[PDB]
């Protein structure tokens, strides 16, 4: 029934995740995105409530797929021989946020702003569910271009959220905090924090600011654009060496960058059409 209810297009991206395609849904015209992930590259495996074998980025999913919120929702799901293939929205126009950055620059504040608050909300969304993203970056945030709407995309790399220490992880290094590079540890939220601070940077910047594990364990921020004062402060703040140095998504949320935001419809009005 997989190749009956969807009509296959273009292929949207590949990479450590799989495969994804572009697709429509025939029953009506929806846009989704046809993700498939092989068997034999799936590490890390849960269960669902009535209790199959499943990778884990499907038990995720479906615990953060209720309700609206800016996560990209599972609509189905299909099991092959050697592959797994997930039925996800797509938003339509969209452009993923590393691309949007790799053509626009170092985003104007008050667009970094609203983008920024609304993957905050996102993740207190997961966070909530009981979910953790653990790859929290540009390429897996999709921008509505019309409603000006963020929406978190992979969830390959995830964790159940827990409150004891992690020891694993396979996200992206270069996102990886300093007590994961020197101790192979670290705790969900404050890994969380961290992960957001170099996103901020890369949104204000057009870049990340640390490539090698000696700058990440040093920690200090350069500026090579003009930045606030402030967005600077938040910045540093997210990217405290501690872990318990960090703000809280409460903390962020409150800080006086976080003022004023514009809503989604707003921001694509001034920066998007
Ligand atoms: N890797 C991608 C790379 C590009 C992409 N959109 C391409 C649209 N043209 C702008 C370039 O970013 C997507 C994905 C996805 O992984 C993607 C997804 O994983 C789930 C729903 C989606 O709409 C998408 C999705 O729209």
């Amino acid at each position: 029934p997989l190749e009956s209810q969807y009509q296959v297009g273009p292929l949207l991206g590949s990479g450590g995740f799989g495969s994804v395609y572009s697709g429509i849904r025939v029953s009506d015209n929806l846009p989704v995105a046809i993700k498939h992930v092989e068997k034999d590259r799936i590490s890390d495996w849960g269960e669902l409530p009535n209790g199959t074998r499943v990778p884990m980025e499907v038990v995720l999913l479906k615990k953060v797929s209720s309700g609206f919120s800016g996560v990209i929702r599972l609509l189905d799901w299909f099991e092959r021989p050697d592959s797994f293939v997930l039925i996800l929205e797509r938003p339509e126009p969209v452009q993923d946020l590393f691309d949007f950055i790799t053509e626009r620059g170092a985003l104007q504040e008050e667009l970094a702003r609203s983008f920024f608050w609304q993957v905050l909300e996102a993740v207190r969304h997961c966070h909530n569910c009981g979910v953790l993203h653990r790859d929290i970056k540009d390429e897996n945030i999709l921008i509505d271009l019309n409603r000006g709407e963020l929406k978190l995309i992979d969830f390959g790399s995830g964790a159940l959220l827990k409150d004891t220490v992690y020891t694993d992880f396979d996200g992206t290094r270069v996102y990886s905090p300093p007590e994961w590079i020197r101790y192979h540890r670290y705790h969900g939220r404050s890994a969380a924090v961290w992960s957001l601070g170099i996103l901020l940077y890369d949104m204000v910047c057009g870049d990340i600011p640390f490539e090698h594990d000696e700058e990440i364990i040093r920690g200090q921020v350069f500026f090579r654009q003009r930045v606030s004062s402030e967005c600077q402060h938040l910045i540093r703040w997210c990217l405290a060496l501690r872990p318990s140095d960090r703000p809280t998504f409460e903390e962020i949320q409150n800080h006086p960058w976080m003022q004023d935001v514009l809503l989604p419809q707003e921001t694509a009005e001034i920066h998007l059409h």
